[PDB]
């Protein structure tokens, strides 16, 4: 309460740094509290999207593990520095190097590295933007096992593992599996559930599994992990299936909201999944405090955090019309090799909801651009509503899908019927022009 | 004509093979006449888009000249064979291995390899789909010069040139320049006019020229090429600026409609640039004869020939609403490295056409995904109409632009204002999400 600001952002995350710079541009004095200098710019810059896809990219080029990890460090360092200065060099923004914890509903304590309160600050509005952290499972032996990593640890590993065992079969785990396979590591993936990528289209998943296994990746389902044991050299994952000996183990079973904020000092309520409860305007249960990004639950994407900035900007400075209920369709990409990109419904979901739908598909081996790419792998699939010819969903598994899926997102939001994408002129030779064939079909009516 | 078909297609081009397969699917008996088995599937498959970009793609990966040319041969052979059988195996299509020339308005002579007439055929509708060919300049010494190629010859060359001299500086010429530089050849480009890519945005072109020159490519403007002379091993390109010693010369100064069809036997008229004259439905001056693709003039793109199939299909089988006047916005890509993609107007054109416009730009080095790509080169630039916030044009020079430009094409056609692209959720980390910044700007009224 000692030092007053117009706005406080807790965490140097995506929504937070974007909102802080906007507020400063209006003349408001902003405090951005960030607990680690290694996290300037947030998770995407330092321990997530950017380093991981740098390694994905360079591995597809056949670059070595060493060369790829070295260039990843240069990329992260450069973008960390440039993100830091974008905020800190602004006269209306103070980047405060402390761990934040609430003193009350109106006052935020600033803690040094020894967990001591050094100062306190206040502002009429407070934005919680503290992200998520890797879930640590309760597994016998984990607390003293060597050679065990979360995603952050693995992105900073000091050696190439000859054999990586991944505990977890979700999208991030599978990204790391393809990433390390393409860098020359043997990879084993252990999924507790009955299948990989449930909720994705099962025709597409079958090709994706084939393509993973053709890289020499071993995939296991129904795996119950009971214990970790380790040497100076190896770590064994003991399971109901088998004992898997590894040179490194990745724990990738989920990410939980980071709410270590002394919330007991506030009226801020948490939900059933540990997330900060927010309304459609991202207001917490304390009206002048908002929460943005992974910490408020739901989807964990950098662009959802960016959209949260749009919502909070709309609430605080705009016409309040933007909410979590009018984001538009949310696309995403699973960065296996090639990438699996998705927006909207699968044909299974369209049928379950009793849509009168038509599905159509196109193997990437039937797309002439695949010859130029020297890559025949993949499957493109679309689902359309016969009642109005609008697109209900698409799954693009294949090269360039992380770019192309944005065309289909735009079409869904703007009610562009599938016949327009069928008949359009596209550049050539490209992956985009495959839409002339992907959308070349007539109704198959379902009663 | 001795034998009668429901439809005759002259040339195994893009519009033609697409229309043949559609017509056959309605039960019609189709003849497709093609003069060369090296051209099943047309120019794109055999001597144009597909082989050139195969070499572009593999050269960006650092593959050797020999490895890239060998795989190019594999790609062309596979797709040529696939295209041939897609038509020939069809019960309702005959692929006829002859050179076509008109006998009259209603029947087509079939010529053997010695230009002798073998037979003739007729059909109530005839589609001319014969494409274009490289323009041959009048340069002293060309008749007897060794080591000189057009685009087809260069794509089938049997050795790696140590020094390729390109006579011509248009888009296809520049694609070959970057293609051979990336395979390790030295390249010199000779442009007769005062600048390269004069129709493109000049800020972008300046970056494009720097990036070509950083590859070691020499670029010359105001070049008059006066003579070619040759050794058993080298060819001298004689020029007003200097003589250039090379071991291969590419002549790339344009492509003219291929109308070698004995049109004097018909009422089909040609326009002032040698093109077959067509109306908006692609009808020639003989109403039952249509022309599609490069041969009827205008833009030479594979996707224009594909859209010509759509127009002729609408004319002969549909509601005839489809014309050359409602194609929508036509994007294109100059496949230098990185690709320069464009749709709609430049700033210069917008100012000339009296718009109240705003331009905005974004360097690729300001796009965080460029770090993942390991490539900081490029410039994205957009032009919007301040009257209605619609997009007038865009120039995307940088990686993935040949895919991204299609997003902007769709927005222009569907009247999606630039603010929707500014505010949209994009996947991450991608080149597409740069649109959040590229379109983040306000009016500057003119
Ligand atoms: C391996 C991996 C790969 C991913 N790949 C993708 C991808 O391809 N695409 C995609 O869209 N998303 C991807 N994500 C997810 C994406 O990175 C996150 O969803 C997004 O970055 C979350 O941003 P945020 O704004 O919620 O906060 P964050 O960017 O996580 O920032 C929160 C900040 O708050 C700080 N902080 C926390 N508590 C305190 C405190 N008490 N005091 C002070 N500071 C504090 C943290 O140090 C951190 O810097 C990936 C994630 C991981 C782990
Ligand atoms: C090097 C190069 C690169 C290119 N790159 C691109 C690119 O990236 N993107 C793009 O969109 N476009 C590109 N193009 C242009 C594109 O290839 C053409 O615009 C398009 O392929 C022309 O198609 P078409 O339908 O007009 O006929 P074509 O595909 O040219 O087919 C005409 C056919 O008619 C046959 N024929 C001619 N006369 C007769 C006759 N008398 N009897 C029988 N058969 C006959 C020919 O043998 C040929 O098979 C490129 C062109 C070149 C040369
Ligand atoms: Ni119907
Ligand atoms: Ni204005």
């Amino acid at each position: 309460g000692m030092k007053t600001y117009d706005l406080i952002v807790i965490g140097f995350g995506k929504a937070g740094k974007t909102l802080a710079k906007y507020a400063a541009s209006t003349g408001q004095h902003v405090a951005v509290i960030e607990q680690s200098p290694k996290m300037y710019g947030g998770t995407s810059i330092n321990i997530g999207c950017i380093p991981s896809k740098t390694l994905v990219h360079d591995g597809l080029e056949g670059k070595s593990f060493e060369a790829s990890y070295n260039r990843k460090n240069d990329v992260v360092n450069a973008l960390n520095n440039k993100n830091y200065h974008l905020l800190a060099d602004d006269n209306n923004i103070d980047v405060l190097d402390f761990k934040a914890q609430f003193k009350s509903n109106t006052e935020v304590n600033l803690l040094d590295q020894h967990d001591d309160i050094v100062d306190s600050i206040t502002a009429p509005h407070i934005i919680i933007n503290t992200g998520a952290t890797s879930v640590i499972p309760n597994i016998k032996g984990l607390d003293q096992a060597k050679h065990v990593f979360d995603s952050t640890g693995l992105l900073n590993i000091s050696y190439q593992p000859k054999h990586l065992v991944i505990v977890g079969g979700g999208y991030i785990a599978l990204e790391f599996a393809s990433m390390f396979a393409n860098l020359g590591s043997k990879v084993t993936v252990l999924e507790r559930g009955e299948s990989f990528m449930p909720r994705e289209d099962q025709d597409v998943v079958a090709y994706g599994i084939t393509d993973l296994e053709n890289k020499g990746i071993a995939l296991h389902t129904n795996v119950e992990t009971t214990e970790l044991s380790s040497d100076n050299h190896h770590t064994t994952v003991h399971t109901n299936v088998d004992n898997f000996e590894a040179d490194a183990v990745l724990l990738a079973i989920g990410r939980k909201p980071n709410t270590d904020l002394a919330l007991e000092n506030t009226d801020i309520e948490l939900g059933d999944r540990g997330e900060i409860k927010v309304n459609a305007h991202l207001q917490t249960t304390v009206p002048h405090i908002y929460a943005a990004g992974d910490v408020k639950g739901g989807l964990q994407f950098t662009y959802i955090s960016l959209d949260d900035y749009r919502i909070i900007k709309s609430a605080l400075y705009g016409n309040q019309s933007r909410t979590t209920d009018n984001r538009g369709s949310v696309p995403y990409t699973v960065f296996i090799d090639p990438p699996l990109s998705r927006v909207g419904l699968t044909s299974k979901e369209a049928a379950a909801q009793h849509y009168d739908y038509t599905e159509h598909q196109l193997l990437v081996s039937a797309i002439p651009r695949h010859k130029i790419n020297n890559d025949p792998r993949g499957l493109f699939k679309v689902v359309i509503n016969n009642e109005n010819n609008m697109i209900l969903g698409a799954t693009l598994y294949g090269k360039q899908s992380e770019e192309l899926i944005n065309i289909i997102k735009l079409a869904i939001d703007q009610n562009i019927p599938y016949t327009v994408l069928r008949d359009n002129i596209y550049t050539h030779p490209t992956m985009a022009e495959s839409f002339n064939d992907l959308f070349n079909f007539h109704h198959h009516h379902h009663h």
